[PDB]
């Protein structure tokens, strides 16, 4: 038995709050764990409209990054659009990352930017049933924040979740600002010496959605990781419909990449 | 008793928000009800940050303003969680016409009688200098101290003892401070009365495990028009005995139709 530190980041829309479960899963087992709210979410006291640059929506995993303690490496996951996230903090913190968790995660690199990964990922979650943008750049601009609607999410994010936990996601999501393309390619940059040199695996996990599937596969394709592992059964919320197995998978991970 | 479809209307306490909610939510969308869960000011996911709304009629405006657009001929069931209680009160005597049955919690049950200002200093009491409790002190020492923010060793003790594991972890992620609000704040937002407040009809549940005799004390000075109990729960009833509640609460539907 070793003690681990588990640092995990949320996608579009979410919080610290959907990891509850494999929070107290870690926890008892005796394991360190943060689970962390970006720009905007969860209860970060942010309003989205107030961070329009994606500096600001990274900003509390970077500050957290920047104060974590001399000697300690911990294992950063980061989920669907938190693979951004974590592909930042890699090429910050190269030396405090004993390895990286994509959990069918947004995985750019130099082959495939950050770009086009986002257009991608956007345009399976635009538009969808009830979502909805809004317009105070202008009415004439480029949609400025993206809110995730009850239908959109019962039937596309948590369609194998239990109700209760589309109860908790609809009481808790906050809208999304539009970053634009341009910022988060100026943002995201990625070097093979820093970024490169991180430890990392892929966790494919999704179900009845081929079209996701190869948007997964094309991104470890065009970036290949260091390993790829599987989890089956898995709406687009991992940590709710496949909780157990997804802890075993993390615990599992973390042992050998010590 | 035939079923009717019924509006829930429910409100949190302290600390928390509509998402502490989510167990019972899920169960009356399951059965044909409709259900509201509402954040307050600075709870949950409302913008408003603590510091921002010191006076009481900004924590409750949330609920004034659901209460307000309810369309003309619906009444609700009306649920306040401990201090939520306050803000149940409050809606009652404002809207007395748009609730059939307003149900107390283990919430704070103030009367025309017993005046809000005493039920705040017992409830604060309990929960200031509990543990890891800390104050802040915004305003300077010169004045009382701003917020009171939960410590995750209270939530453990205290109020999750009795829940589900992943229920502790999901409040430490989601738990946020509270304004402390003076008494006589409260005490001139909280004016009720026999014949507004006093009209709607109320139910008490007990929550045996939750303080034991300060519940009881509440009972005496503003009787309800029934009490009730749910064995085991702690001080979160809907995350230890969600199924308890779930039908209680159905059950409180019914014999105040
Ligand atoms: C930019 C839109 C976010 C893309 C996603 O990855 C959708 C999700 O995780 O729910
Ligand atoms: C002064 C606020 C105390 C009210 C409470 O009793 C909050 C709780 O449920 O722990």
């Amino acid at each position: 038995f070793v003690k681990k530190h588990f640092v995990l980041v949320h996608t579009a829309f979410h919080g610290a709050w959907c990891w509850y479960k494999i929070v107290a899963l870690m926890r008892s087992s005796g394991h360190n764990v943060t689970a962390l709210d970006l720009g905007a979410s969860g209860i970060n006291p942010k309003q989205a409209l107030q961070i329009p640059n994606f500096s600001d929506y990274l900003s509390p995993l970077m500050e957290f990054m920047a104060s974590l303690p001399a000697n300690e490496k911990i294992i950063l996951v980061g989920h669907a659009l938190g693979g951004l996230a974590i592909s930042k903090a890699m090429e910050t913190f190269p030396e405090k990352i004993s390895v990286a968790v994509f959990l069918s995660g947004l995985m750019p690199g130099p082959n495939i930017d950050a770009t086009t990964v986002c257009t991608k990922a956007g345009s399976a979650v635009l538009g969808q049933l009830d979502n909805c943008v809004t317009y105070e750049n202008g009415p004439t601009n480029p949609p400025t924040t993206l809110i995730a609607g009850p239908k959109f999410l019962a039937t596309n994010v948590y369609h194998l979740s239990p109700i209760e936990d589309l109860a908790l996601a609809t009481a808790l999501v906050r809208p999304l600002y539009l970053y634009l393309a341009e910022d988060i390619s100026k943002e995201v940059v990625l070097s093979s010496k820093r970024y490169g040199s991180v430890k990392r695996v892929f966790i494919v996990a999704t179900e009845n959605d081929a079209l996701k599937k190869e948007f997964l596969k094309l991104m470890i394709e065009k970036n290949p990781p260091d390993e790829v592992k599987e989890i089956e059964g898995s709406d687009a919320v991992t940590m709710m419909s496949k909780p157990q197995q997804l802890f075993t998978t993390l615990l599992s991970i973390a042992n050998k990449y010590k």
